[PDB]
DNA sequence: CCCGCGTTTTAACCGCCAAGGGGATTACTCCCTAGTCTCCTGGCACGAGACAGAAAAAAACAA
């Protein structure tokens, strides 16, 4: 048959809270990383452990900022997320002007 | 707008194979060092110095 939009969305949060591994698949923000990092200096090399830490803090600040834009959404009486939520929790963070 | 399902490809992995490059050993080559071989014109005349030196053992013959 089919599920009702917005049960399997709750399946998956439940899901993905209960465990802890990475979201990302490794190799593109490697190469992400690699990107950025050769526009501040060339040649350089990295530490997988030191890509590994990059990775954890990155996908562990977007799950705060994905929390606090949730709540930004839900106080404007929303359920969907949109830039503008973002926004305001990043102002209001004081991360963004 | 956004969710849930149907279809495609490669990208992430592994295994094996084949181009292309790096290190220890090997092919030469150049320079240096080390060690030899041979020669020093055609000759001619005359002279003078080297006639080995010690020591052990068997035999002849005087006594």
């Amino acid at each position: 048959h089919r599920y009702r939009p917005g049960t399997v969305a709750l399946r998956e949060i439940r899901r993905y809270q209960k465990s802890t591994e990475l979201l990302i698949r490794k190799l593109p923000f490697q190469r992400l990383v690699r990107e950025i990092a050769q526009d501040f200096k060339t040649d350089l090399r990295f530490q997988s452990s030191a890509v590994m830490a990059l990775q954890e803090a990155s996908e562990a600040y977007l799950v705060a900022l994905f929390e606090d834009t949730n709540l930004c959404a839900i106080h404007a009486k929303r359920v969907t997320i949109m830039p503008k939520d973002i926004q305001l929790a990043r102002r209001i963070r004081g991360e963004r002007a």
